[PDB]
């Protein structure tokens, strides 16, 4: 199992193991931040063994940037090492207590291997600390933002900027590498949200999964590609939902577009039924995302198939 410790700055560091999504690192002066925890108590602990190879500082603070399971229920294994406040956004929390338990059941069954260690789960990581729009921690001098600036990926999406050497960790709402996964998407919200982002004006940038992106024309790549994936998911949802087509012909549409220009991305095909049957309502008026089930995917493989 490859894993990546990638020392970005100073005082920043991102984790990624072969996979899994991307967590990152804040050293401080007097503690760690982590954003996002490892999928499970027992995977997370090979994170915090890579923080021990660089510090003996307690673990204060863990920020989740979105709700999905895989990003948050490790955060139970950082309290013995100094863990202080769960840290989400009020988006977070709703969707934790909307549909915490559905997604956790939902994602474990969808892909068992991002969970090694299932066992070590406790239930739901449940934040101690729910900010509005933007709390700035002052680790000792560093300080570090963690900010609200738009929906994308869910509602709630949390991203963590630290001014004085420009990373941002962007949780799943900035790819490269990768396909977005798109079930929850607020996506006609996305691209305006990818624009605040690029106005922070980032040297470094931590997407959802893969490697770290390492200066700003990788950064507003980084920007630009999730862009257009997100603005051509929808546009083919809202061409789907104009001539009445059922999900097996919105998919066939949005492969038109999305297959030639994004089709080499990893997990696209893992991401792509759940993003075309995410985007098709949307388009229908459903603003706020249906939750997703087992029978929820039974019933879209069904209708993509036979
Ligand atoms: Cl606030
Ligand atoms: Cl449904
Ligand atoms: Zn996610």
């Amino acid at each position: 199992k490859k894993v990546t410790w990638t020392k970005l700055s100073e005082n920043a560091y991102a984790y990624t193991a072969e996979g899994d999504p991307n967590s990152g690192v804040i050293i401080g002066d007097d503690s760690v931040l982590i954003v996002d925890t490892t999928a499970t108590p027992a995977m997370a602990q090979d994170l915090i063994a890579k923080i021990r190879s660089v510090t003996d500082k307690p673990i204060k603070h863990v920020v989740l940037s979105h709700y999905h399971a895989v990003r948050v229920l490790g955060a139970s294994a950082y309290f013995d090492e100094g863990a202080q406040h769960v840290i989400a956004s009020r988006g977070t929390y709703e969707m934790i207590v909307e549909r915490g338990e559905a997604d956790m059941k939902s994602e474990i069954e969808r892909f068992p291997r991002l969970f090694a260690g299932v066992e070590t789960v406790p239930g739901l990581t449940w934040p101690t600390l729910v900010f509005e729009r933007e709390i700035t921690l002052f680790l000792g001098k560093l300080e570090v933002k963690i900010m609200h600036v738009g929906s994308g990926h869910t509602k709630g999406d949390t991203i963590v900027w630290l001014p004085s050497q420009k990373v941002l960790f962007s949780g799943d709402l900035v790819e490269y590498d990768a396909a977005c996964y798109c079930g929850d998407a607020q996506l006609e919200q996305w691209p305006a949200t990818l624009e605040a982002l690029r106005a922070l004006g980032a040297e470094k940038l931590v997407p959802g999964r893969g490697p770290a992106l390492l200066n700003p024309a990788e950064v507003n790549k980084g920007l630009d590609y999730t862009k257009d994936f997100v603005t051509t998911l929808l546009a083919q949802g809202r061409k789907a939902v104009e001539r009445n087509l059922d999900l097996k012909a919105a998919m066939a549409l949005t492969r038109e577009a999305m297959d030639p220009k994004f089709g080499h991305v990893f997990i696209y095909e893992h991401c792509l039924p759940f993003d075309v049957s995410r985007a098709f309502d949307e388009a229908s008026g459903i603003a706020h995302p249906r939750i997703w089930t087992a029978q929820r995917d039974k019933d879209m493989w069904a209708a993509l198939q036979d």
